[PDB]
Formats: C-alpha cells, sequence, structure tokens
C-alpha cells in the first residue's frame, strides 16, 4: 500500500505516525505543509483537519491517535488481543492528553499560533495527574525494566517518547522522579530503526 | 466476564460505555460515585482517573475512548478489519473532541466544577470545524441514510448521539444544518435495545 502523512513542519501530533513508519521500516510521503498554504485551502477541502493520514492516494483519515492506532495494527506495534489493545490504548491516550494540553498553550483549534499562565497550569496539573500513574503502570510488566507491553515495543512507548520531547526542552528536570519513564524513553530512542530516524530528523521547535 | 464502570452520576465521558453495554445486552455494575467521596480516595488509589472500566474485579482501564473501543471490539460495535476500525475511530474521536471541549467549559482536569466566554468560543469553533466534516463523512456510505458504517450501528453512531446531548440542551437548533446527523441520532435513539435504555435512564444535568 501507499502512505501520505499530511501535517505542518512540526513533530506535534503527527510524530507518533512518523516513529511508527520508522520502526516498521515503511516508506511514506512525509508531507510538511506551510501554514498559510494549508489555511488558504481550508474551505475547499472535504477534510481539513490536521494531521491527516492518506491511504493509497484515496482514503483520508484525520485524528492523530486514530491514525496511529491504524499504523500500529498494520505494522504490529499494537496489542495482539482485545485486552492488550486496551492497555496500549489507555497508556497512549494518557500521553496524548499531556501532549494535547501542551499544544493548547501555544496553538488554537484552527492551528494558529497563540504567541496564558492558566493554560500552563492546566498543562502542569495534567502532568502531575498522569505521569505517576504511568510510572506505576509501566511497573506492571517486567518490573517496568522493559516496555509497557513487556519485551515488545508498541505505540505506547513511542507516545511516551514523542509526547514529552517539548515538555522536556522546556523543563529538562520534569521526569527526575519518574526513573522508569526516563529509562524507557532512552530505551525507545536507542531501539533498532529508531536511533537513526531520530538523529537524522529535521530540527523543529514543535 | 464481569464489568464495573466507575464514574460520577453523569452521562459525561462514560455514557459511550453505558450505551455499548445497553446495545450488547450486557449486564454490568454501573458505579456512580459522589464527587467528594471520589476526591477523598484520590491519593490512595493506583488509578484515580475518571471514568474507569474494571474487568473481572481485576484490571483497571481508564481513558474513556480506550474503554469504549474495548467494549466495541468485545461486543461487535467496532470495525471488522483495520481500515473499518480507522474509520470508526476518526469519527468517534471527532465527537470526543466536541464533548471534551464542551466539558472543559464546566469542569477542571481534577473533575471539579468551574461554576469563561473563551472556553465557550473554543467549544463553538470546535463544533463548526467538526460537524460539517461529520455530515459529509456520514454521506460516504449509503448516501448517509443509515449509519457511519452502512447498515451496522457502531460506537461511532453512539458517540454522535451521546456527545451532542448536552450541546443540544443548551442550543436545540445547533444541528439544523446537519440533517443527516439529526436523522442518525434519531435512528440510534430508536434502535433496538437503545430505546428502552435511553427512556429509563436517570436524568442528570451532565
Ligand atoms: S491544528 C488544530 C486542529 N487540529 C486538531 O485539533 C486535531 C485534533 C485531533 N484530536 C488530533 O489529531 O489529535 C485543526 O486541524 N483545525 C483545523 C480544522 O479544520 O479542523
Ligand atoms: S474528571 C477530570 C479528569 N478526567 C479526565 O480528564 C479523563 C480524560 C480522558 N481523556 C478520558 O477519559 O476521556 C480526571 O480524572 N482527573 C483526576 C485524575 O486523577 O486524573
Amino acid at each position: 500500500p501507499s502512505y501520505t502523512l499530511h501535517y505542518f513542519n512540526h513533530r506535534g501530533r503527527a510524530e507518533i505516525c512518523r516513529m511508527l513508519f520508522a520502526a516498521a521500516g515503511v516508506q511514506y510521503n512525509d508531507r510538511r505543509i506551510e501554514s498559510s498554504e494549508w489555511d488558504s485551502m481550508r474551505n475547499k477541502m472535504p477534510c481539513h483537519m490536521m494531521p491527516m493520514l492518506e491511504l493509497d492516494n484515496r482514503t483520508q483519515i484525520p485524528q492523530s491517535m486514530a491514525m496511529a492506532r491504524y499504523l500500529a495494527r498494520e505494522f504490529g506495534f499494537h496489542g495482539r488481543n482485545n485486552m492488550e489493545m486496551a492497555r496500549v490504548d489507555f497508556i497512549s491516550d494518557c500521553f496524548y492528553d499531556i501532549l494535547d494540553d501542551y499544544m493548547r498553550m501555544y496553538f488554537d483549534g484552527n492551528c494558529r499560533m497563540m504567541f496564558s499562565s492558566e493554560k500552563r497550569m492546566r498543562f502542569q496539573e495534567t502532568c502531575r495527574r498522569i505521569l505517576p500513574f504511568m510510572e506505576r503502570t509501566l511497573e506492571m510488566y517486567s518490573g517496568g525494566s522493559q516496555y509497557f507491553m513487556g519485551d515488545q515495543m508498541t505505540m505506547a512507548d513511542m507516545m511516551c517518547y514523542c509526547a514529552l520531547e517539548n515538555p522536556l526542552m522546556e523543563e529538562p528536570s520534569m521526569l527526575s522522579s519518574y526513573p522508569k519513564l526516563m529509562a524507557l524513553r532512552n530505551r525507545v530512542m536507542n531501539h533498532s530503526k529508531m536511533s537513526s530516524y531520530l538523529q537524522r530528523r529535521c530540527r523543529t521547535e514543535f
């Protein structure tokens, strides 16, 4: 099959899909659209929502987590039965929540930069609610010494990686009391296929 | 298996799961917890996030959409292959977005009532972005005369129903230019198993 990823020149909400493609060794068109060009087409497209995954130059699927789950099931980075999928999903959705609240500090619902302390406090609260739960949740398998699903890396571990990259640039110390999360992120970034993708990827501020 | 749904006395983020249980004819413990009682246990529970689905008095899975997808796959109200699942997911996630922004007008991230115009405008924008896309998306199958996945009702149609109930109480006219969405909601509410559940369910303001 053929894949096209539509998004801005950001890591942002599409980065989970890029990591999935990189991990699976699957080539795709990585379409990075300038904001004003996207903005001028908005009222002319049946599907305007960003990011969006296009399959076989045909089917358009927006909603970043829906896109990621599809790539995960396709490439074998999701759960293998219903229970396992539920676990991969709640972990991933928890990290999406963090990323979503982070993005809401800077961007409106129409993708415009909003460049106040209230949004930052929502974000910081969202971290305090979620991260200790994720540290514990990770510990459920293999004492938390490996991945969220034991020895198989899945989209949950990738979400843990990409969702926290910006928060870590803003506050490099914020994961200091979640040592298992840090070793997992370090494990993901050194994983086969993932190391070279991450080291050769363009440097963007989001 | 055995099911327990934990949430407040609200329709809110858990209502998708209740509809799923009702549609599948599956009995569960519908646990409606008073807020202050939930609040007093918060720092004593490994999993404090609301809503939460408990399986066999054992596994705790929060994240309302993760919970719903699990019940949907279990009961047969999800897609039957990867592509179909991606379509059910983006539709459901679009409606979650609407519901999420609606809930953010009234509740903080710690479940407290925040009872300003800014949050309402985010919400209203989110409706304008999403609803026309959903009207069109529905039209992809069977001219939009049936359900999002043709003749099978899935969690996507249920989301379309429960996500808009409160917005419709606040503005009963807001779906007037999406006639296919309205006929779908009316189709869901008269569906077998769903009609009696909806007519006998407790009246709550959220
Ligand atoms: S760029 C801002 C808007 N995107 C989203 O909010 C997508 C949210 C999904 N939950 C996701 O992909 O995670 C956006 O695309 N606004 C423009 C529009 O036409 O919808
Ligand atoms: S009640 C407010 C918080 N709930 C959520 O935000 C859950 C969001 C998920 N995305 C979902 O289920 O849809 C909450 O539970 N805060 C308390 C806590 O301990 O996390």
